[PDB]
This record gives structure tokens, C-alpha cells and sequence, in this order.
């Protein structure tokens, strides 16, 4: 007669919550998707180890269009538990799941975990900075997506923050890397020529947060368009004006250079 | 000879990832703080006995003027572990404690753990759709914070939504209340008259995020700014533009009027 909507973190199997586990443990059926985000860090194998049960993964159409005929007629008579990468919710469609659920007499329940949206604040930039979010996305045919970058231009006005998410094939396992957003960007701005992402616009590129060797670099676009930050996931941040303190972090921290010190405060 | 923070998460011990419970387990000194948020569901007990450490737990002041003086001299020589609630660097000013780490030649790690600012995602507010943050201070002696105001106003005006913490004085046991917050909001009003926040103003309250039954509760100020919403911590949301998914999900949910389901595109 419960769901639980159960947070996995941001690298590995180690990233669920004490609490998240335990209540995994003790549900009768487990499901999970990796179609939104995927745990760079580990495994099914070892997330299934470690919750000991099998993980039944559902697509992104099991989730989205049948989650109802899936998911939720275990839950009338049974502890389920639905495991998704970061915290529950997060993922714009998921909240809607919660309706669903209500709508079929099934309780729910929220176990949170780590997420990206909050890990971001190892980068040493300021959380209540942050402006709207935004998804860089690939183009394709004669489809050109460019809102991405009215969001930075609209962040970067009022001085906030923009955080990036890149383009991911989930499926195919194909991630869109700092460097192919970057150069993607600099497109952008070529066509719309608004003067918000150039050869001399800071950038901080946060790389497998969650693991204990992240990477987190931050410099202008022209030193670190060719830069490998590794393997992904690669998350990109385009900073407002930055208060010292955030630039003092970037230099000491991620290694930013010098110069921000004073051209971006 | 290295330093950890170690996030708690939201609610009671069991927030805490199993990464940081593990890496906690083998420190050879632990402590911590309790003044940048309010984990209402455990105490300080609960915490040692889960760690099976003695924990000493540090005020604003040892921290914000002897972290060196406290804790890098023993984690030159022994393994260091520094807890808080939720994520140790959001909303907080730690993150600057990595640099007083570095400059004393101490390693520094950060273990994630679920975060308020994340968990915002409970209220079926789309995450991305937030704009700058901003913090309703209580006001003291002469001086009458109003900037939060501001924020609010620039995000709306983009139909960006805004999350507001709420104050705290640790030392005295005081936690502002979504009440409280909405008060000093229709006080501000008054005085700059700008149409961004009154009677009819749709507002959302979360409560408790992190445990089983959180309060989530949607709907307009005047009826709202008199509700018991239970027990700390609170915080206040006011959205800006909703999708009209958004709306169903504070109407079935959040128990908001049926009638803001007819949102004015
Ligand atoms: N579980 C919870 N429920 C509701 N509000 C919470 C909360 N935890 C923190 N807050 C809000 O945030 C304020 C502390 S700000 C510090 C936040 C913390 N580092 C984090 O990652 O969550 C509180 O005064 C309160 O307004
Ligand atoms: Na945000």
C-alpha cells in the first residue's frame, strides 16, 4: 500500500542516504530508471548488491506512460520503492508521478538524497545566486535549440549564476562534454551575437561530483575549451559577477587564474 | 591528516549518505555544527550513537573565528570529520573553510548529503524554474531587513519562482516561521507598495522536509498567513509563473484552491 520515491545521489552506490537504504531493504519490489541521469561512479550490479534486491529498471516510456500499470498495482498490497540518480523530484516530470499515485489510492512517501542542484555549491559559488537552470541541447536537422543561452543572458544581467545541464543519450550512453558545450555556445553566440558567451566569458566546470576526486575547474572559455576534465558526467556553469570570496575559492580551489581576482568582481 | 565535510541532511541522522556514515566511522576526530539549520527530528545523542563517536559540536564563533585555531591543527596529524545539516556548503559560508584548510596545508574533502534546496522539488515546483534565493532575516532593534523583497519582486517579474530560508538564532531557539515570514513580507509591502507580495499572493510552505510527513501546504496569504504549519524549520516560497502541471500537483498535494488550476498564460 506504499510507494517510495527513493533518491540514489550523485556517483555511486554509497550516495543513497542511511535512510533511503533501509526502506529499500525492506520493500517487496524495487524499481529504478536511468534514462534521466546515470551513476557514472558504480553499477547496477553493485547497486543491487548493495540494497540486496533485484532492480527491475524501467524506460522512459515504462515511467512516463505506464508507470500506473507498472508500478503502482504492486503498491496496493506491497512496499515499493522507485530509485532515480540525485533526489526524488527533481527531474521535471516526476513530480506529476505523485498524482498518479494519490489518484490510485497508493500512499507515497519521499526519501531524499544529494543532487547536482545542490552539490553545485563545492564550486564555491554562492547557492542564492543561482538564476532559472537550463538544459544545453544538441542541435539537429534543421532544428537549431537556443533558449539555453537567453537563460545565461538573462542570469547574467541581474548577476546571477546559470546553471548548465548538458545533453545526454541515456540509452546510447552518449554524454555531451563541457568542451561540446562550449563550442556549441560560442556558435550560439556567432548567430545571436549578444555578447554573452565569448572566448572571454568565465566558466566553472564541476566533473563527477559526488565521487571523492571531483573535478572542478574554472577559467575562461579560450584556455579551457580544449582542457579535459575527464569522464563524464560534466556539469557547466556560467557565473554571474562574482563576489570575492567566490573568486577567492575558484583561484584557490579550482584553480581559476589570477586575473578574475579582478576583471570578474 | 585530512578534513571531511561530512553533510547530515534534513531531517534525523539516517539523512546522512552511506559514504559519509562509512567515512565518518573512521575518523579519528569528530565535529560539528547545529547553527546554520535545524535538524528537527534527532539530537545530538542519536547522531554520536549512529557514528559511535563523541562529538564536539562547535558555535558560529568558533567556527567563524578559530576553525584553524580548533580543527585543522588535529587534522594535520589525524583523519577530520566536520558535520552539519543538510549539505555542508549551501547556504552557509564553509566553503570558505576549504581555503583556511589549503593555507594551513590540510586536505579537504566534501561528502554531499540532501539539501533543502533540492528538496524544494517536493512542492511540484519545477527545480529549473527558480530564480535568485534570498533569506527573510528578522528584523533587529532599528534595522529592518527588506532585500529579500527585492528578490522576489525581479524574480516574478521574469515568472521565475523564489525560495526563501528562513532566519535562525541557534543560540536563543528561535526559528522563523513561514507566519512569521509572511508577516514581515506584508510589512514590507506597506512601506514600498510594489504589488509583490499581499493578501492574494499564491505562496507555498514546505516543513520538515527530510521526514515521512512533511508539511506541504499551498494557497493564498490570507489564508495561509494564520495556518499551523507544525513544527521548524519552514520555508517560504513565493512561485512565479506556474505550469499547469505545477498547479495540479499544489492542488492534489498541497491541498491548494482548485482555482489557481486556471492559471492566466
Ligand atoms: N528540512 C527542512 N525543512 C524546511 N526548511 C529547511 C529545512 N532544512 C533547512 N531549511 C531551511 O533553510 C534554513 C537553513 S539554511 C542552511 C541550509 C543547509 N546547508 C541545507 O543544505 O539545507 C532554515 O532556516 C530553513 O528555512
Ligand atoms: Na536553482
Amino acid at each position: 500500500m506504499v510507494l517510495y520515491f527513493i533518491g540514489l545521489g550523485l556517483y555511486d552506490e554509497r550516495d543513497i542516504t542511511v535512510k533511503g537504504l533501509e526502506i529499500a531493504k525492506k520493500c517487496d519490489y524495487v524499481f529504478a530508471e536511468f534514462y534521466t541521469s546515470l551513476m557514472a561512479g558504480t553499477t547496477l550490479g553493485r547497486i543491487q548488491k548493495l540494497i540486496g534486491k533485484e532492480i527491475r529498471v524501467l524506460s522512459r516510456e515504462d515511467v512516463e506512460l505506464n508507470f500506473e500499470n507498472i508500478v503502482l498495482p504492486l503498491a496496493k498490497e506491497n512496499d515499493v520503492a522507485f530509485l532515480t540518480p540525485g533526489d526524488p523530484l527533481v527531474a521535471t516530470t516526476h513530480a506529476e508521478l505523485r498524482i498518479r499515485a494519490k489518484r490510485a489510492g497508493v500512499e507515497s512517501y519521499v526519501i531524499h538524497a544529494p543532487s547536482i542542484y545542490s552539490a553545485v555549491g563545492i564550486t564555491g559559488l554562492h547557492i542564492y545566486k543561482f538564476g532559472k537552470s537550463a538544459t544545453v541541447a544538441y542541435p539537429e536537422g534543421n532544428w537549431f535549440p537556443t533558449s539555453y543561452y537567453d537563460v545565461i543572458k538573462e542570469n547574467a544581467e541581474r548577476g546571477l549564476h546559470t546553471l548548465l545541464f548538458l545533453d545526454i543519450k541515456a540509452e546510447k550512453r552518449m554524454y555531451m562534454t563541457a568542451n561540446e558545450a562550449m563550442e556549441l555556445l560560442l556558435k550560439v553566440e556567432d548567430m545571436k551575437k549578444g555578447g554573452v558567451f565569448t572566448d572571454d566569458t568565465l566558466v566553472v566546470v564541476l566533473a563527477r561530483a559526488g565521487s571523492m576526486n571531483p573535478t572542478i575547474r574554472a577559467g575562461y572559455v579560450k584556455d579551457l575549451i580544449r582542457e579535459d576534465f575527464g569522464d563524464p558526467p560534466h556539469i557547466l556553469i556560467v557565473p554571474g559577477k562574482l563576489h570575492i570570496v567566490e573568486a577567492e575559492y575558484l583561484v584557490e580551489i579550482a584553480g581559476a587564474p589570477r586575473e578574475i581576482l579582478r576583471v570578474n568582481v
